């Protein structure tokens, strides 16, 4: 009963957040085993930010220059290295709260939870999607860098995002946990803009299945369509092309509801061409594209985590 | 930058969730110090549900009849009692992860985070409001009872909701942690319906301030209004009356933005009378009423928790 934007429980990630200070710059780090991962611009002064030479700035730091705090406890740094846009600080204490974890690089259209943090302390949790233009629509303030995005699978935390910056129009950009940016962005205070975004078609379809499961069925029409003819219509509305891989991922929801994917595609086609006529779907007056097929299955089936 | 529906970090509550089984009925419980709190209908069979005599059903239970599991560890029950609609099971082990906490009864219009759980294991977290008709718009499945709602203030978890049932139209009903229902509902499988709901005016105003803070300002008009004349208009649109207490609670946001509350009221008046004309505010095509003034301040100022 009901359908909500739902984040993963954040406790396993909360137990990994620390504060990292270098000079007067402070941000968040992620403490897993005996390594703290954080954005490399912790080593920048305000003026370094416009054209930083991170390798040069790091040459002039030693271990003791990094103040790492886990709650009230300072963690002694005993080694450091740079990997793309992330700093790795080896500390002399392994985090006893380290969960089973993976570093993953997610694909555009996939979702994750963000644990927004300031000064190593958690503020809140929310769900995001990696947009097709490789930005995310987050909520971040000064000092939020190093906050991470993640998914959970049973007991395993898959970390997929570390926060680095905000772009014009207010969308956000960051890296995977190997320090490689999503998209064509750099960690430098320089003129940068997101490309034009697109609507994540497979997710809109997932959310229409969630509507059917939850009893909101008014938009279901009596037609079908071919994949080619659907994509011709969707392209005009700045929807991303629907692939056979997308069709296959929708299979569980199609099987559960008894509505063929291409039938749902015909109903979406009508919504795009005619609008929703003042009506809502699952309480929204716009079509929602930040629920994946798995998000819908997980919420409508009550999948839990260890 | 950005504005999202944001839940509190759930870790402090995750460390309190357990599974409670009596006979063949299983639901979630909340383990604080040496007491487990859970919905009393854990003691009901399926047929007991329609007209249960909870006092009679509990007479025929003893401590050993309650199987309480915290992960892989069974907790021995050494005492039990009923308080309104909640069962309290004394166990022989105090929860070492008990946070500082309070039991509070919230008022209609206030928000909280829900940690949805199944079989004592967390599934996800989302933000809800206590509706003026004393229901909540949650997302719950079979076995979700005993999931709790809460707010956090620094290090203190204020528990305010325990989940018990779903009503027609799919809205949800439950109790405070003293077992007293919000609203005129009973924990019995009998014909019950929520009263007509109303829109939480002070929260819509809070969210318009959040829009201004985040740069979405198109709806700001050049007028003001009196409190009386605003409430005459709002009443027609099923908005709850705006009180002086509400005006006072909006004061921090008014001071931050330099927009007097009654000026924002004039802009809301225009939105109600004319609509949004295809435009969005903070990405939504409807006016949002499940952010409190404090929710907005907490998100736009980066308040963290210990
Ligand atoms: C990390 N704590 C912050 C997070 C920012 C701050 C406000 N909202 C956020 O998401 N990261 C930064 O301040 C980064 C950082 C230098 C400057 N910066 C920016 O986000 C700037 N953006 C850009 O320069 C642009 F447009 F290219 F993205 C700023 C103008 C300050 C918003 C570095 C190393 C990129
Ligand atoms: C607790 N695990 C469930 C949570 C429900 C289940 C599906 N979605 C939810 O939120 N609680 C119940 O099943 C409660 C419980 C008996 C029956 N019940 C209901 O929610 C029923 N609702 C009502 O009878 C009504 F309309 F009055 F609310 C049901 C028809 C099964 C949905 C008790 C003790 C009320």
């Amino acid at each position: 009963s009901g359908f909500r934007k739902m984040a993963f429980p954040s406790g396993k990630v909360e137990g990994c957040m620390v504060q990292v200070t270098c000079g007067t710059t402070t941000l968040n780090g992620l403490w897993l085993d005996d390594v703290v991962y954080c954005p490399r611009h912790v080593i920048c002064t305000s003026e370094d930010m416009f054209n930083p030479n991170y390798e040069d700035l790091l040459i002039r730091k030693s271990n003791h220059n990094f103040l790492v705090q886990a709650g009230n406890v300072q963690l002694r740094v005993i080694g450091h290295s740079m990997q793309n846009c992330v700093l790795k600080l080896k500390v002399d204490t392994a985090n006893p709260k380290t969960p089973k974890y993976k570093f993953v690089r997610i694909q555009p259209g996939q979702t994750f939870s963000v644990l927004a943090c300031y000064n190593g302390s958690p503020s809140g949790v929310y769900q995001c999607a990696m947009r097709p233009n490789f930005t995310i629509k987050g909520s971040f303030l000064n000092g939020s860098c190093g906050s991470v995005g993640f998914n959970i699978d049973y007991d395993c935390v898959s970390f997929c995002y570390m926060h680095h910056m905000v772009l014009p129009t207010g969308v956000h950009a960051g890296t995977d946990l190997e320090g490689n940016f999503y998209g064509p962005f750099v960690d430098r205070q320089t003129a940068q803009a997101a490309g034009t975004d697109t609507t994540i078609t497979v997710n809109v379809l997932a959310w229409l299945y969630a509507a059917v499961i939850n009893g909101d069925r008014w938009f279901l029409n009596r037609f079908t369509t071919t994949l080619n003819d659907f994509n011709l219509v969707a392209m005009k509305y700045n929807y991303e092309p629907l692939t056979q891989d997308h069709v296959d991922i929708l299979g569980p929801l199609s099987a559960q509801t008894g509505i063929a994917v291409l039938d749902m595609c015909a109903s979406l086609k009508e919504l795009l061409q005619n609008g929703m006529n003042g009506r809502t779907i699952l309480g929204s007056a716009l079509l929602e594209d930040e629920f994946t097929p798995f998000d819908v299955v997980r919420q409508c089936s009550g999948v839990t985590f260890q």
